[PDB]
This record gives structure tokens, C-alpha cells and sequence, in this order.
């Protein structure tokens, strides 16, 4: 019965939240998405096509008024897990991939009572990269931008929580050593559009182990 | 609390607009034809395979069209001038590469932008393998290949294709590609086939390239 | 208002047809499918596995009473488009593929007021084929049967409009040239089932350009 | 005649409606599945990974009281086709595959008025096999077992019509020729559990052509 | 006709049971207030391929998962003496156990069907092919090569899902006898680790395999 009670409280929360009266962000109702990368592995560097294959965890975080609740009204529940399909998620995309991203983890988000969401898909990505110099001490340098496909900086702003990519889980016996890995918010002016555009630029310098 | 009420207000206006529009288009017909504007942004020639004569491209395919049924007065909807929506929520054109050798791979979210004048813009990123003899790519002259894009089931009487320019946009071409672009054009072609009285329209993407 | 009139006539037509009171063909209500192939490219011939990859257009046509209408009753509309997934379509299958067929085009059918349906997918198909001889003047010959996977000749019959496969859209700079290509109706019996099954046999003779 | 075609069509729709308005087999309600293979091709024998790739047709038959009807009550209809998704199908699985099976045919089944079902998916299968000896006169030998993943012999009894694999469609210009192919029902008894477990062992001996 | 009725009878009893369990008023997954223990057991069937150009190895294994829920208990006496049943894994909550270092999406080789027993226990055993991060250097020597991959919930911390094994010993009794690689050693071990994202501990089972060319 006690177990039944906490389960009903959570079901009540989710029912309350998911039947509320979210169309995504707008210039009137903008959103900030925080991005951070945890680089696991540079799997392959193909010098015949200039593609490199990375494996990483991409941490996304955003906050929505419509996902807030007072834990006191819901049995002291302070967070819950739910399918990422149950909620709005941002359309963060690599801007220079050469193959569809392959998702390596379940698509499940953690929602917290302050309305914040954490969603961390693991991905394998092939992106445009010239690995010349990777067989040298200086190594090779490559970069890929991540951002919304269709929202401007007026509707979705981005930030990182740190400039430094998390290398604490980088595979110690990878074919490639990381010499440095940074992630930087960029502000772009494009001649085509009045709106500012924002991306996060992931830059990795690496060489053969 | 006032700030919260204002967000809900804007959110409610957008949901009312979307609800109004998606409860009101069966695709183009001879009586009601549609002009679709195409433009390519070429990002990369990834691979040129001389053993199979396939060449792989990455590009952004901009598609634009305008429907009366998607029009609205911003004054009636909280001054909203446009919105983002799933491409599955609206009709989209069946523009197809005519000489692909693999199903095209989509690299971007399939989300379109709709503006109050009824115009839609949809720009999927794609990787395409298509029929191309790369002979000469290892030379100053380079190699030349072409692929036509057009509707699968609509003739020129139902969908007219336009380009805004004959010049492919190369301002985002990957600087360290294995292949450099000598030229890239996109040309509207009107075709008359012996099989059928109705005219056909395609856009011919012609790319000249060589090893960097 | 005129445009809305045109559009309303089209929706009325599809509504009327879609709500009729077609379960597929039966022995009492058999169907004839016209099948035609147009070859675009022999992409690859693998002599290590005896698999060859072909790109082609497969033209399928059939006619249903239930899809007929009088254009006078419907604003003179003579035809319309529908997703192939929204109507019954014949389960035409290559008998000797070695990988799932890959679809290179939209799956959209054209329905005409006389009740005829035209569906023309572009496909890439890997099938069983020994390319020995392809580097000689006489080339190599291969064949693949196409037919309904589950309907016998008593429910689905097949016909061609011509025995000669159209080569005029064949890729002029393919690694392989076509020496001949024919398509022929065949009737076959298998131990599993008492009824005959119909196929169209595609026979292609080809060699290195 | 248009009325007659609608008549037979209505009869079929009525039948299907009646039938499609079963929790799987149980110890109290057991089911026999008959299996037979038609081996079409050994496509590939990979001595670098000890994987061999087979293309075959897997015939499955079983019968359910819930699918029976009197043809006299339904316009003399004696069978019909229906999507395999519309009915229960057995979970027959290869026990040593190394890749997900690739489906090469439409998933459509044939139901007969006696309640029997015939379902014959064409598949490409990679499975565990050491092809050592394949380039010799004696050839190589490989084996793979098929059976239910989750049902015991008290729920699903497996049977074959014949211990001979059907070779009547084996690709005559395969890279590999068949020396013999058998499909043998095996019953195993285990000390752990009161119920017996059943499989069909597919054994193929083959060599380079 | 009596037998036909009896069959219908047992079928109705099973459908009644399933309808009753799947409409209970609903298991929302584990929480800090209602935590769950998941037992894992690995059966290694084959090392298919070792790729020294990319340091990726491909395994085939069966991943046995077991857990128990109150909401899935019934009295067999109330349901025709039914003591267990099979059901699609989509009909029930299942744990999001994930390899932490795969390099390609895991491929499932077996039907997604679970077995539920009257005491509320569940057994789900998917067969999988996995590519993961692994340096095969040494595989062609007597000492062979050693690699490891962690398995754990992707989104549930140790406060919601505890993972356990029953044994250190990876089951090798169905390992392919003519594999390109023979297994020198295989162990499965529970671990607790912290990550940058969160303050909570996450639990994994570490699968360690020593292998060499046969
Ligand atoms: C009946 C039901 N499903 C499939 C079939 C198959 C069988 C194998 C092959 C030939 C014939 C028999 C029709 N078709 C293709 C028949
Ligand atoms: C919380 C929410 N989403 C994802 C996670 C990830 C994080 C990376 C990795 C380890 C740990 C932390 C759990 N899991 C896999 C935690």
C-alpha cells in the first residue's frame, strides 16, 4: 500500500504535467540549451574520404516553466524519468556530419521539479575532417559545430558549462590520443538573415597513439 | 507571476494558430498548380568510387513553396509572423534525385518554417550516392557529373520547379574536402517526352570537380 | 474560393473512395497486374559472392472497379495521388534477392478515374548472379524472377506490355553495358502449394564497358 | 457482375471481421509448428570471422481453432491472405545467428478454413560457422539450430515434414555447391526443468564449386 | 466440442490475468521511494571479430535480466492455476541496461518476449551482437588480449536501480567451439562509479574477457 502510494503520486504528477494547457520556443518565449560533450573515443579516421568517426555523450539541459511542480503537492517527488518522446526536445544537430548520427543509448530524460531537463544521448558521428598530420607529433585538428537546425538565437540560445570537453571517460587504448578538446559557444551573423545564430563549436586535436 | 502569464499567453496564441491551420490541402492539381523553388548548398564531395562509378555528395536542399491554406493575419494571432513545425504536419513536395544508387540519407531534423503569407521553407541536409564516372578527377581539367532532381508523380502541369539562381551555393563547401569544386550549377530544364503530352520539369545539378 | 472548390472536389472524391463498403484479390475476384522493368544501372558485380547490384524502375499497373469514378460527378477530376501505404498494392517480390530491396523513390500511387492504378518505384536490388564472362565479348547472363510472394495465379495473374526491357534510360557511363534484356511471363509450381504461381523473369546479358 | 464482385468482397470482409474479433500457446493449449527450409544460396563463407551467410525460405505451418470457419457460411471462401501482423506467429529463432535476420519477402500469411496458417518468410542469415575444408573435396560442414526462444516443448511442439532440406531452388551458379542439407528434429531433456525442449537442426555440408 | 470449450476456457483465464495485470491502477518504473534490484547474468556465445585497425571487437552474448515487482504478483488459484506466462517485452516496464562503451547500436538477435511468474518475478533474456571499444593487441599471443565493457542503467542511479550479479562467472558453456577466438577468462563484476553529470552514484556490471586467436 505504501508502494502503491508513491506510485500513484508519480502517476498523478506525470498525468498533471502531460495534460497541461508546449509548442516549442519562440522569440516571445525563448529557451537556453546548455550543451556539454564527453568524448569517449575517436574510432576511425579515414584519410581517403576525410571523414572522422567520434563516439561521445552529448549532455543537453534546458528549463521549462511548464515542467515545474512543488514536490510538497506530489509526495515529495523531486524528479522522474520519462521517454524523451513524452516531452519537447531541442533539434540540436551536427552541422557537418556525413552520415546520419547513430544513437547508442536509450532516449530517456530526467525531469526535475524546477522544470529543468537533462537528456544525454550517446552517439556515434561521422563528420568532415582532414586527418593529415595525425601520424605526427603535432597531430591533426578537426572541428564540428552543433546547434539548432531551424531555430535562431532569438528562440534558442546555447551555452556550455565549461570550455573544456570532458575527457575523463576517453578510451585509454584508442588508436588516437587526445591532445586537446574544447567546446565553445559561437555567435554568428549571416548575411541572409536578420537574426543572430548560435552554435557550439567542438574542436579536437589528436594523433596516433 | 505576470511574466508566467505572458509566456502562457504567447504559447496559447501559437497553439491556437496551429490548431486553426491544421483543422482547415490535398497537394497540387492541374486546376491548382504549385511552384516549388529549389536551391542547393553543396557542403562536400565525400567519395568518388571509380570501381562502381558512384559519387557521394553532402548538400542542403532548400525547398520553398506557398499555400493560401497556410496564410494568416498576424493581428488575429498575437502578432505571430511564423512558426516551426514538423514536416509531417504539412504537405511536402516529392522532389527526388533521378539517378541515385542508394536511398538518400537525411542528416537533419525534418522541421519546416511556415510564415504568415503562407510560404513554407524546408531545408533537409542529405547524403546522396549517384551515378557518376569520376574519370579525369585526377587531372587539372577534373571530372564532370550531373544528376537531375524533380517530382516523382507530378508533371509540369501540377508542379512547376524554379531556381532563384543557376549558381549552386558554395559558400559552405568544406575547405579540406578531398575534392575541390571547379563549378556547380543548378538549371531548370523543361522536358517533352514522346510517351506523354504533358511537359516535365527537372533541375539539373552539374558539378565539375577534381582531387585537391 | 475557386481553389477551395477544386480542393474540396478532390477531398470529396478521396473521401467517397476511401469510405466505400477492397480486401485484396480472391479466386472469385482475381486481378491482373501489368509488370514492366526499365533498367538504369548495373552498379556492381561481385564475383566473390556471385551477387550483382541493379538499379531499375519497376512499373506496376492494375485496375479496380472500386477505384472508378465519373469525372463529371467530381469536378472533372481525372486522377489523384495517394501514398502507396494508404491503398492495397500487389506484393511483387524478387525471388532471388540477397539483401532487402532498397527503395530510391517516394512510394506514391497514381489513381485514374477508370480505376487503374500506376505505381513505379525506383529500386536497388542485390540478387544471385554469377558474373563469370563479364570481361569477355560474350559477357555474362543472369536472371531474376519477380512475382506475388503469397497470391497464386488464381488471385494475381501477371502480364507484360512488351518482352523487351527498355534500355534508353540506362546509365551511359556504367561500368557495365547491356547486351540484351528481356522480361517474360512464367508459370511455376512449388511443392508447398497446389496452385500455380506467376512471375515475370528478367534476363539480362551484360559485360564490362 | 460489379454486384457479384462486391458480393464476394463483402463475404471476405465479413469473414475477416468475424475472425479478428489468442494469448499464444500454453501447457493447457499447446501448439504444433511444422518447419521446413528451402535453401536458396550459400552467399558468403567468411573464414576471417567464421560466419556463413545463408539465403533461404522458411516455411512455418500451424493451426488454431480460433481461425477455423465453415466455407458454407462465407460464400464458399476456403482461404485468404492477411498481414502476419494481424495474427499470432511463433517466435522461431536461429540459436546461433551473429546478425539480425534480414527479411527478403512481404510478411503475409495464408490462412485456410481448417484454421491452418502457412507463413513463408524469405531470409538472409549470418550464423556461426567455421568454413575450414570448404576448398577441399570433402567440403565444410556447418549447423544451426532453430526453435522457440521462450516456449518449451509443452507449449510449442516443433515438427518437420521431411528431414531433407528442399533444394529445388538452390542457386545453380552459387560460389558453393551443396553436398547435403538436412533438417532434423531434436528433443532435449534437461535436469533443471520438467518440460522437454525442441529444436530443428539445420546441417549443411558444402564446398567451393 | 467439450475440448474446444476447455481450450477457450484456459485462453480466457490467461487473457483475464493479463488484462488484470496490465490495467492495474500503473508501474511508472523505479524511484528512490520504490527502488528496484536487477540481477544480470551474461552468457558469452561468440567473439566474432577483432578489428585492430579501429580497436573494436564484436561479441555475441545473451544478457539475462531478472527483477521482481509487486504489481505483477497473482494468486494462481484465482486465475485457473496459471503460474507463469509469456508476453511481449513492450507490454511491461523493462530496465534500460546499456553498454557504456559500444561503438555501434546494439543489435538484438532474439524475440523481445519476457516471462512473468506468479510471484511477480520477470525473466528477460535478449541475445545481442555488440561492437565495443577494445584493443586486440596480443590476441595472437599465448597471453592473449584483455578487454572490458560496463553494463548499467542509462538513466537510473543507484538510488533507483541497484544492479547485482549472482556469480562472477560468465557462462561459457554455450561458447562457439570453432570461433576464431578462444576464451581464456570471462568475469562479470558489480561496480559503483560517479560521473560529471550527476551527484548520484551509477551502478554497472563490468564484463571482462581475456581471449586469443584459436
Ligand atoms: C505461399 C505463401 N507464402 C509464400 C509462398 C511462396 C512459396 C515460395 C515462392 C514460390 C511460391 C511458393 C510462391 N511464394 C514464393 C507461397
Ligand atoms: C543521467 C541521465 N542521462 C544519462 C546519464 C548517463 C551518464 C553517462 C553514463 C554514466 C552515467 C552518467 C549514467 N548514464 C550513462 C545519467
Amino acid at each position: 500500500d505504501d508502494k502503491l502510494h508513491s506510485q500513484a503520486n508519480l502517476m498523478r504528477l506525470k498525468s498533471d504535467l502531460f495534460n497541461r494547457s508546449y509548442p516549442g520556443p519562440t522569440k516571445d518565449d525563448p529557451l537556453t540549451v546548455t550543451l556539454g560533450f564527453t568524448l569517449q573515443d575517436i574510432v576511425k579516421a579515414d584519410s581517403s574520404t576525410n571523414e572522422v568517426d567520434l563516439v561521445y555523450w552529448e549532455q543537453q539541459r534546458w528549463k521549462l516553466n511548464s515542467l515545474m511542480w512543488d514536490p510538497n503537492e506530489y509526495g515529495n517527488i523531486t524528479d522522474f524519468r520519462t521517454s524523451a518522446a513524452d516531452i519537447w526536445t531541442p533539434d540540436i544537430t551536427a552541422y557537418s556530419s556525413t552520415r546520419p548520427v547513430q544513437v547508442l543509448s536509450p532516449q530517456i530524460a530526467v525531469v526535475t521539479h524546477d522544470g529543468s531537463v537533462m537528456f544525454i544521448p550517446a552517439q556515434r558521428l561521422s563528420f568532415m575532417c582532414d586527418p593529415t598530420g595525425v601520424d605526427s607529433e603535432e597531430g591533426a585538428t578537426c572541428a564540428v559545430k552543433f546547434g539548432s537546425w531551424v531555430y535562431s538565437g532569438f528562440e534558442i540560445d546555447l551555452k556550455t558549462d565549461t570550455d573544456q570537453v570532458d575527457l575523463s571517460s576517453y578510451y585509454a587504448s584508442s588508436k588516437y590520443e587526445i591532445l586537446s578538446a574544447t567546446q565553445t559557444r559561437q555567435v554568428q551573423h549571416y548575411s541572409c538573415c536578420p537574426e543572430p545564430y548560435i552554435d557550439v563549436n567542438l574542436v579536437v586535436k589528436f594523433r596516433e597513439r
